[PDB]
């Protein structure tokens, strides 16, 4: 590979030079003859697989703290090496855990919020043994991160994978999400994205209120055991009713959303160690709710209803009634969060901050991997600066990864 | 291997085999994706390329290994041997041109690919000739508002010193002027080209929407200036169906998007001059041309007139203004009976096209970064459509601006 790759911004003419891509560790899925950049997704580590992965990470940590080649560095290498030899795995120090979590975020190509990467509260839950204990750790996380509306980015990290039959898993895709219910007539109540998970919860014993915005229970698996249900205390679940600054009728739509986006189904990989339960949270970009959650056809799908209340001509697509309604909905989401003082960022601010982050990263780190397809917001793409910015995408480690759904793999006891 | 693409909204899963055919590089590697980067002969090289193309042409007309097929390969071989090149048949030319369009991974309008009027201009020898061919193209394609896709193909490259080139980036574009106070009048995208026209003798009206002259290079000679006859230039005054004040902005655009700086490659042959044209998707003008910061940049002016609060970005004043502008553009073109497609309609057609191509051809190369419209992305079906990008030939390629290579 070429040592220097250039990216250009076609709006500002600014040219950046990437050297960091040489540290790329895994495959993107693309080849020389085909690009898979719009594909959504294109038994444990053996001792010999584990050695060089650990060393790579340890070197990286010690390089970051300006102690590369030091006695403490060489000693840590030796201690790790001996641990893998005698136990087939190793345990990270707290400092290394914190560094690795922050870097998984820093390395997340698809995240437009990474300017904040170094400000991440890390909770070490590696001493947790039961699903009840996971619940306790999770409640504390939610309360800390919510902070009465002044959100704080955080991650809680449960014990790493051992033999793969003792995995810790949060079965929820996010800590807070709304139930979806399929009706006998084929219609869907609540959030259609969550129907499958909802059915599992009901089967596991959950009594469903069967409403439109029912906060799902936690379904928590510890040490490879069967998962257990827990209700999050409602006072810990911060929600915002959606209203519009001009349209008095908007509140009559009865919409609301939760303040804390807290993804709980990813896998954190550090130094070849695998943390299958590592729920993390930041705060929302408005479009996540206003465009995707509300206006996707396979989600809440509210465009028609809003357009009708806006008295728009909905007969021809060329009237842009959809686009017109889309903007008002996103105005409403941002207005409601700001009014209740719950942290949220609009897509203009977020993308402008990302450009500055990207430029800084190129300066100090020699690059910043970015997935344009994900970075560009789902509305008004070209009026944000990221649209015009060439990006290079590649995978650095530590990283957040997708993993299979736990109900697909779990061995029921 | 067979590759699958999934639509995440419909859950439809298509299977791509067509990608196995590509031999050209994309720029990405196993470790680095360049999907958002805008830009990632000899007898010996020439014959296999010719052979590949003849083969797929005769394969496409259901006569692979026919008597005609064998003879053509032999004929082409002799011609490359004895002349260092070869000439396409008319049929091959037309097939080649339609397929370059079909294979254009960045084009959302490809449902139309087989409907393309091909104007053969390979007998052209002078800039005056080029002008004549171009006028006929514009007149035919414009068709009084009922636009018709067309391509005019000028003689292929020989030694590189005698290229035919249309120096304009589009046949019809507006001039851009650098003002004493450092601002720009008209279209900033064309400031450089405009300056070259001025220096070559063009007397500029110095307005906001001055139709540029044609600057035409034939056979490697110095380019020459021509004024397109105004009656051939269809333009649309932009008004809004609800905001009576919108027409007071004095905005307009031309009806015919006619890209003129690309290179058409067929069977190893290079057509450095091949202006082609279709019709507009509204966002091209309403989002990019009008609202890009580096273009006409009208958002602030429009938002003023809408009396929006422009203090905080979270008011989404830009997004509001953007929608209204695009409403105006569509309404204006439609009211004037000038062909235009909205991004909802176009992306919808593109999905149907993809379905067609997977069914009959085994896939469809597509560049999601370009296919998804620059506004309202995820409320169009292409946002939710996984796409595989790969390079098939015949193709349209970029080439350098002629003023960076030409000696006078
Ligand atoms: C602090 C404010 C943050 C903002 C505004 C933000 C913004 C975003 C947005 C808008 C996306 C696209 C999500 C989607 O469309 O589904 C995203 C993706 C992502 N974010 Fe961030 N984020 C923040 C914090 C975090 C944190 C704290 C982490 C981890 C420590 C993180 C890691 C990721 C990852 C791994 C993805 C890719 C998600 C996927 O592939 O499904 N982000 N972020
Ligand atoms: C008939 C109606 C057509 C529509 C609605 C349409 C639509 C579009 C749009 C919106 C783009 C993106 C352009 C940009 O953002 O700059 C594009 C790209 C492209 N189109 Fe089409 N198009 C049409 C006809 C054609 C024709 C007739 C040809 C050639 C024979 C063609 C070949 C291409 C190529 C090569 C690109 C890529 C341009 C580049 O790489 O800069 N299209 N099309
Ligand atoms: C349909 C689908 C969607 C997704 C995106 C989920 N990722 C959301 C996410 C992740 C991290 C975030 C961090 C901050 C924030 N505001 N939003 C964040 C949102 C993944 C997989 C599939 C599948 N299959
Ligand atoms: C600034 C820049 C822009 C571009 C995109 C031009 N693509 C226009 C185009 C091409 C073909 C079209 C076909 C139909 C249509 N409606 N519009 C069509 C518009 C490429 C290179 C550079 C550079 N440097
Ligand atoms: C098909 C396409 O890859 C898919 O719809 C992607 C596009 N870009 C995205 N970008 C973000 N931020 N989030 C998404 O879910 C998606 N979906
Ligand atoms: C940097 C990025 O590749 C560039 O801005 C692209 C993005 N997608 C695009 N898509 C279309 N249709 N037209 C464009 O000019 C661009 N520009
Ligand atoms: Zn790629």
């Amino acid at each position: 590979c070429p040592r220097f790759l250039k990216v250009k911004n076609w709006e500002t003419e600014v040219v950046l030079t990437d050297t960091l891509h040489l540290k790329s560790t895994l495959e993107t899925g693309c080849t020389e003859y085909i690009c898979m950049g719009s594909i959504m997704h294109p038994d444990v580590a053996t001792k010999d697989q584990l050695f060089p992965l650990a060393k790579e990470f340890i070197d990286q940590y010690y390089s970051s703290i300006k102690r590369f080649g030091s006695k403490a560095h060489m000693e840590r290498l030796e201690e790790v090496n001996k641990e893998i030899d005698t136990t087939s795995t190793y345990q990270l120090k707290d400092t290394e855990l914190i560094y690795g979590a922050k870097h998984a975020w820093r390395n997340a190509s698809r995240c437009v919020g990474r300017i904040q990467w170094s400000k991440l509260q890390v909770f070490d839950a590696r001493d947790c043994t039961t699903a009840h204990g996971m619940f306790n750790y999770i409640c504390n996380h939610v309360k800390y991160a919510t902070n009465k509306g002044n959100l704080r980015s955080a991650i809680t990290i449960f014990p790493q994978r051992t033999d793969g039959k003792h995995d810790f898993r949060v079965w929820n895709s996010q800590l807070i999400r709304y139930a979806g219910y399929k009706q006998p007539d084929g219609s869907t109540l609540g959030d259609p994205a969550n129907v499958q998970f909802t059915e599992i919860c009901i089967q596991q014993g959950w009594k469903p209120p069967r409403g439109r915005f029912d906060v799902l229970p936690l379904l928590l698996q510890a040490n490879g055991n069967d998962p257990e249900l827990f209700q999050i205390p409602p006072e810990l679940v911060l929600e915002v009713p959606i209203r519009h600054p001009k349209f008095e009728w908007f509140k009559d739509l009865g919409l609301k959303w939760y303040g804390l986006p807290a993804v709980s189904n990813m896998l954190l990989e550090i130094g070849g160690l695998e943390f299958s339960a590592c729920p993390f949270s930041g705060w929302y970009m408005g479009t996540e709710i206003g465009v995707r959650d509300y206006c996707d056809n396979s989600r809440y799908n509210i465009l028609e209803e809003v357009a009708k209340k806006m008295n728009l001509d909905m007969r021809k697509t060329s009237s842009l009634w959809k686009d017109q309604a889309l903007v008002e909905i996103n105005i409403a989401v941002l207005y409601s969060f700001q009014s209740d003082k719950v942290t949220i960022v609009d897509h203009h601010s977020a993308t402008e901050s990302f450009i500055k982050h990207m430029e800084n990263e190129y300066r100090c780190r020699g690059g910043c991997p970015a997935d344009w397809v994900w970075i560009v917001p789902p509305m008004s793409g070209s009026i944000t600066p990221v649209f015009h910015q060439e990006m290079l995408n590649y995978r650095l480690t530590p990283s957040f990864e997708y993993q299979p759904d736990p109900w697909n793999t779990h061995v029921w006891k």
